[PDB]
């Protein structure tokens, strides 16, 4: 048959999944510099 | 037609592996909020 | 009723997502680095 | 099939590095749990 | 107006991308390991 709109459906798919990932690193990172200012002021340090 | 079935298969594979990528990040997160928490109450600070 | 342009959207789109997953990983790597430093210098260590 | 081939390739490649991604992420995960446990059983906090 | 040529470029572009992510998680893995063994040498824990 033709696959066009299934290679189409994929991407489409595989973008979805990337902008997760877009957010789930774009939390990430405000905590690792959380951390980091945290750690910053840590005492024992 | 092509290689459509072959370029199929490389997209249908990228996305099986970004859906873990998602989920590795996702949890990632998780482990680091802890770790965030963690050092926040640490008394060490 | 052809998907290349449709198609070529969404390459244009994954990449656009990519550079910034990009340059939010490099500000992360950049980020725990000094946090690495940080924690090297830790008195109670 | 004209650029056909050449955009297989790519896709191929695409596939191969999502992996090293993969994998290089399922390491930092551990690292990062570890650490976690670690930071959390400390004694100073 | 034929769009193959485009796309070959963007996959392209994918994978120098993907690339740099790959370069730039390895490495932020080195980091997040460093950090660990500091964390385990740490006297005060
Ligand atoms: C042909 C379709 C294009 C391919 C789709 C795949 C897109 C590339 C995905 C990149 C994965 C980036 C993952 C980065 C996670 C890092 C997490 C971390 O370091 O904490």
């Amino acid at each position: 048959m033709d696959l066009a709109p299934q290679m189409l459906r994929e991407l489409q798919e595989t973008n979805a999944a990337l902008q997760d990932v877009r957010e789930l690193l774009r939390q990430q990172v405000k905590e690792i510099t959380f951390l980091k200012n945290t750690v910053m002021e840590c005492d024992a340090c």
